[PDB]
């Protein structure tokens, strides 16, 4: 028998607890199995006058009167829920003026909670890209760091994966923005009650608010896109960079094995007549004095002058 | 006279195989010829109340009292269909509350046998791209594996056909969604008993549902379409990578070459004199007994020094 | 006086080919030398209830009673336009329990002669490509044949021509599908005859035909972009490849070559000693019958322990 | 005081120029200062029943019963202006059975003068960049010219510049086919005079005319915008090319000079024995007549021996 | 308590600023803290009444009798602010005959300055990039300044943020202009002041003029984006031709050093013959007086005639 792990918040801030099983669940909640499935990473759909939204591990559905949170143990989620969510569900503070029901402050907190979590994941991301960007974009070696081309490949990975996070997140708000339908679907406080909607209908639920809030998140949303995308077109920039500073600094080593490849040759071609010279054979002018001298001091001016003359062959065809 | 090879699921999960010809098929039917060509490797088409979808090599036809499936022999059906399929047009367990007709149960098995056909493929090709790049990426050889090349070509071209697979896939889901005249369409028993309809009208067949369950399969497949392209753009990620690992490895060849290169020229160009002094002439100097040490000494120091000095100017020119 | 070249195709698939003047022929139909212009390679449109349209080098007008062919001769439409077209306007076999008007036929045979025209061009493109792309990607030789690489030029040209025929030819056809009005100006019998459309509208004209023919003919032509596009992937990803096999091939001779500098500057380093003692002086150790062959075992020993120890270095730096 | 300088052409094709401030040409036009500022480079509005359209240089003003040109000289406008426009804003010949309002045929001349130097740009890019890229591509040389590198940048600079203004065209146009009111609103003699339209309404002036004038153009345009994307694209599909060719011939001067490396290590490594056999000590080897001999022939041969061992090595590794 | 820095501007233009609390600015403005939050870079809405709009460092709210800016200190805005808006919004000069509302002059104040600022971006940015791409592009040198890479790559950084930028602008302006809703919120006075609105309703406040204003300030915008645009295509092709210049040029220098290699192999192959006849050996033709002349003119000669051979070897294999 599957079982669900329930994290129940009150209207009052409240934080109970328990361990109830997936079909007693269902009863509880007057839902069914094929609405909690939980098979898709970004979704935000109201079945049956409750709202189930799910983020990544994030599995929660929203009840006139209190919020759930399924499958919450071994995720990281120990610190907010029992210190931050509290605090946002109990309406202290803000603004007492126009207190709207409890299904916008916690659609709200989970937006928030979702979007800070994207927050962190681009702000952890963004220093390590650039500081592994501007190492090996530096022209102060002849070779990039292959150790740190693994973790620029992983930042790259890293990157895709919360840009499509990001993307279906824009997504599943717009989803809700763009049909009337689906953003009245989420007044489920309307539905369920609707004869305290029409009294109590002086600014404190419309479709103004929360259309106001879905586009902010939506907004927030945007700008981390537009954070992203200028983070990846900053890494093919530097890597076309890169592939510049590798090919210009391996045509200044051409040029220095060229230049000693003359060099050399002109050594060689003017110490073949000294080999020549040095054979054990009757060359007719041992019995010269100068012959010796002459043909050294040749040597060494003609590997020089050839050096010059082939040096000068690289200057004039480029 | 071409003929059909016809595969029958009654209500009851029955399984009859029998061998029909196409035009006695057609009037058995109640179709022609035009709307039973299949052509197009994704479609889903409700002609004369009879539901027509194609998925590759998966042809079928739902009728109200029978679902067929048309060519199916040699093509790895010979599981599916008699042992997982009657089960689910059995309606055997779920939710018995609220029974869907035959029609709805059928396109659910088709589109989720689909879905479940793309999601293999994927994670198939998934394992074998990602170690087929791990290998490659790795800055432990000069060059990479050859052999892999190809595999990882063959695992591109698989990937590009199965992203255009889920993107048609995804085009005739959106196709029905998006009209709502299409998506009555699919309401087959409705047409075919307009009595039985307004009967049984008590959440046993209207628009909420096929929407939902064509909502998530279409769902299903926009994940399976970020999965493969998130795949593809990790795939040119790592070649761009690969691309400065077979560069940033010549260039340290390239220093040691441009090193070694400095060596022997420093060598040749000291082991000139030593080839002049060696030539069978006079040198005017074979008497004295300290000139050939103070000659030797002279070469072998100059050579290190020349070679240090030619050794500053790579560390001076980058 | 400017002059056209027409065939026309009556209802029972007669073929009368005659020389009529242009003025004459804007006269005889009706309609205005702005209307018969063919400046566009892809346009179906619908005027003074004739329909214009035109494919490329196929202009055709199409009439309540016949169709005719505009600018056929020296265009390789000999074999078609006399021994296919007459068959397919002239009705004959088919299904017989719903004849539709003249200008279906002819829109259709139309349609159908250029999807198979497009079919041929890409079963023609493809193969070549293929063979083209199979022998450069193989890694056995060092470089690529240079003379394939204008056959894969040539072909990545016909590709991208031939894609923006297929997209041409889409646009054209989803203009007249998103448009009721554009739609219903192609029931030419219709405007023409609006006193037998009443009588005979029992299926025999109705939009639902020309809604399936235009969507059949644009799926067609989807599943031809589909192709095409995955073609031109494939070139991309195999131009990568082979980027990839022309790199790691020049590394293994990179190492080769600085094996052996590094063998050869070993030899030169310990032959510098033996030039040392060739010289024509006095070495003081010319007495001694063992210092030749210490030295000689020096050298060839020196020589392999400096290789080895220079074969290190690089298995120590990557 | 800014001034603007006039070309007005009246309905007789007339053409006079004159030299008129802006301010009295704000109160002629009836228009203010605002509408008449032409800030940008692809616009078509109508202000005050005075249709006010500028192409780059081309800033035009039309009126019921003129059309003005406005900042005219020294751009090349001397001949069109006082050449072709008058002829085809006289009437002159085409179908007389239909003559539309002053303000058609104004706009068909503009828009037709556009269309054309803008088709003369893309003939005249064409062929320049078609032969940039058949010289660069053929396989005849180790490098490419340097000289054609810059020809290709510049022609790649107009191209986009081409493209962007065709864009522009396309999307002027557009705007003015998509709302019927903009369309509407170019009926300039409509409104000017609603009491001579109804009259002449017998298929003078009406919405299909325009219509039909706007698409054409557009249609245009959208070839042109066609054929700059094929060109753009060949253009960066023979820069692939050139990749391919770069790199594959050099890896051929690779395999050359790798062969060469391996003939002269062989030739140094069995010369060595030479050289130590060539030192001025005692070899107790000197008194044969046959050591010499057979130790030139082991070198001689061995030398070959051990270039063909080496050969095969790069035969054997690739 | 957090704090805001005010400046105020009246409808004739005074300028006073001042030092208030943001819980006191909210009851003064009518408004709540979620409203001035000011978290979004680029975005334009209208909550009770004021125009709450916001670029960048540009914070600014728009009321029916004031305009106030926000947080303006240190931020390069103590020129405009207190000698160019002024005049601006005092209304002299310009037309008088349709003098708009303050917020209308307002609104296009603010969007002139933020359109100024991203013009004079553009042309900053564009200058820059332009002379450093034409210094690597140029083919005169071997490699590239490495310095100016990093030039570039911060160009490329700015171009891309400054394209965001633009993008952002031209979202936030359509946003309005699409939604005839949020185009009429934009008419503060009207909603204000209903009594007055309708009988100063002469053209002085109506929806064409903001209609009109919107779409200069979009095309504006959209004229920038195209700028930028080419500008990156620009970067994109220059870098694909320095690409070409540092590969074509590297195989001038791979010829030279092939050609080099050649001789110098030719010369070691035939100066192993006289090492071979250098040894302190007898090679039984001492005593011959032109073996010695014949050996070294064959050496010679030989060493040409093979260099020249292995030179024809490059020319025919390309
Ligand atoms: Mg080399
Ligand atoms: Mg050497
Ligand atoms: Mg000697």
């Amino acid at each position: 028998a599957p079982v669900f792990t329930v994290t129940k918040f009150d209207k009052q801030g409240n934080v109970t607890s328990f361990e109830r099983k997936k079909t007693e669940l269902y009863q509880e909640l007057g839902l069914q199995a094929r609405d909690l499935r939980f098979q898709h990473v970004m979704s935000i759909t109201v079945r049956n006058n409750r709202i189930i939204m799910r983020m990544e591990y994030l599995k929660a559905v929203i009840t006139p009167e209190c919020l759930l949170i399924l499958d919450y143990r071994n995720l990281n989620l120990e610190q907010w829920l029992f210190r931050e969510l509290p605090s946002q569900l109990s309406g202290e503070g803000q603004l007492v003026t126009y207190p709207l029901p409890f299904e916008f402050r916690a659609i709200e907190a989970l937006l928030q909670y979702w979007i800070n979590t994207l927050q962190g994941k681009l702000s952890i991301l963004q220093p390590l890209i650039l500081e592994t960007l501007d190492a090996l974009v530096d022209p102060k070696h002849s070779s990039v760091d292959r150790s740190k081309l693994h973790i620029l490949l992983q930042n790259g990975k890293s990157l895709s994966e919360l840009e499509t996070d990001i993307k279906i997140f824009k997504e599943s708000i717009l989803e809700i923005l763009d049909e009337e339908e689906l953003l009245e679907e989420l007044c489920v406080s309307k539905w369920s009650d609707p004869q305290v909607f029409e009294k109590s209908s002086a600014g404190i639920d419309h479709a103004e608010e929360m259309e106001l809030l879905l586009e902010n998140y939506y907004r927030l949303a945007d700008d981390l896109s537009n954070a992203a995308r200028e983070l990846r077109v900053l890494i093919d920039d530097s890597q076309s960079i890169i592939f510049i500073n590798l090919d210009s600094h391996r045509n200044v080593m051409m040029r220095l094995n060229l230049q000693l490849t003359m060099g050399t040759f002109s050594l060689s071609l003017f110490g073949l007549m000294g080999v020549a010279f040095g054979m054990n054979l009757e060359s007719s002018l041992e019995e010269d004095h100068r012959i010796f001298w002459l043909i050294t001091g040749i040597m060494f001016m003609g590997s020089g002058l050839i050096w010059r003359r082939l040096l000068s062959f690289l200057g004039r065809q480029l």
